[PDB]
């Protein structure tokens, strides 16, 4: 039949995929463990779609044009581990949506149309490990957002319109691993934002409007594997900024990228020159890391000017 979904009876249980011309099932098999319902065109799903699905662990509801969710949608699946709502038209979440969702690990709200983030929309999440809010229209983040997510590993906020970051943004997770802030409108990075996460591994800050990094901003970073600062508006950086990054302290799994910045290569960059000389086999985009001035060295690479001392 062409109206039936695709079941894959397996050792855990079924995995079911529905896309047109298939029909959204009115009930789920009791042993459904993974459910994907995508490429439909509906303002909302049936509020009781998940009824009885007490083995469901992963719910992929990508690209359906959804504009709202029922407040009771997840009540039949307190054991849910992964909820993925990529590429829908959500502008908010109903209150209490997550009241019984204490074991949810991954929440993906990538590419909806959230313009604000209400702290109360996440009430009830506590085991959260992966929070993906990228590709929305957020300008501002409320205080206390992450304070309960002790187990948070990844925070993805890239490709929003964020103009500032609240100072307490990283204060709840015990050991954040990856922080995606690329493609926003951030302009400064303060002394304290990264203080709660000394063992952060991945920091993506590229494609912002970054003009100033406070001198102590990286003071406590002990094991950074990837630092992307590329594509910003940095003309200089203070002395000491890099003292704990890279060699000789840490062998970065990937490295760093400071390309696409209007570097001003005078003696205020000598500390960066020194640091760059010790890290060159970890330097991405070296050919695009060039001085914007002064006129004598305009257009030359940082490394060439660094090598020249
Ligand atoms: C979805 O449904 C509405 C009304 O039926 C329609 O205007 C819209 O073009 C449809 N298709 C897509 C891709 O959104
Ligand atoms: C964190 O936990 C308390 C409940 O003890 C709650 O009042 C507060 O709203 C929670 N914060 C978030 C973002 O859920
Ligand atoms: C950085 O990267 C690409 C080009 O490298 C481009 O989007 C733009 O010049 C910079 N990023 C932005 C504005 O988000
Ligand atoms: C970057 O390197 C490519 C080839 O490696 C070269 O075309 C270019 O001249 C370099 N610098 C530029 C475009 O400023």
């Amino acid at each position: 039949s062409p109206k039936d979904c695709q079941v894959f009876r397996s050792d855990h249980g079924s995995s079911i995929s529905c896309q047109p011309p298939a029909e959204i099932p009115g009930y789920l098999p009791a042993d459904t463990v993974h459910l994907a319902v995508e490429f439909f065109n509906l303002t909302h799903l049936p509020a009781n779609l998940l009824q009885g699905a007490s083995k469901l662990q992963e719910l992929h509801l990508s690209s359906n044009g959804l504009e709202s969710l029922s407040p009771e949608f997840l009540r039949p699946v307190p054991q849910l581990r992964v909820l993925d709502l990529t590429r829908n038209a959500l502008t908010g979440l109903p209150p209490g949506l997550f009241q019984a969702s204490a074991t949810l690990d991954t929440l993906v709200l990538k590419e909806n149309q959230l313009e604000v983030l209400e702290v109360s929309w996440l009430h009830g999440l506590k085991a959260l490990g992966h929070l993906d809010l990228s590709g929305n229209r957020l300008r501002k983040l409320p205080p206390g957002l992450l304070a309960n997510f002790t187990l948070l590993r990844t925070l993805d906020l890239g490709e929003n319109q964020l103009e500032t970051l609240p100072p307490d943004l990283l204060r709840g997770p015990l050991q954040l691993e990856r922080l995606h802030l690329e493609g926003n409108k951030l302009q400064v990075l303060g002394k304290d934002l990264l203080l709660p996460q000394p063992d952060l591994r991945y920091l993506f800050l590229n494609g912002n409007k970054l003009a100033r990094v406070a001198a102590g901003a990286f003071q406590g970073l002990r094991q950074l594997d990837m630092l992307d600062l590329s594509n910003n508006s940095l003309a200089s950086v203070p002395e000491g900024l890099w003292a704990s990054l890279g060699q000789p302290n840490w062998d970065m799994r990937d490295g760093f990228d400071i390309s696409g910045n209007p570097w001003i290569c005078d003696q205020n960059l000598s500390d960066l020159y020194r640091w760059l000389q010790a890290q060159k086999d970890k330097m991405f985009s070296q050919n695009d890391t060039r001085c914007a001035g002064p006129e004598a060295v305009k257009g030359q690479t940082l490394l060439a000017v660094a090598k020249s001392q």
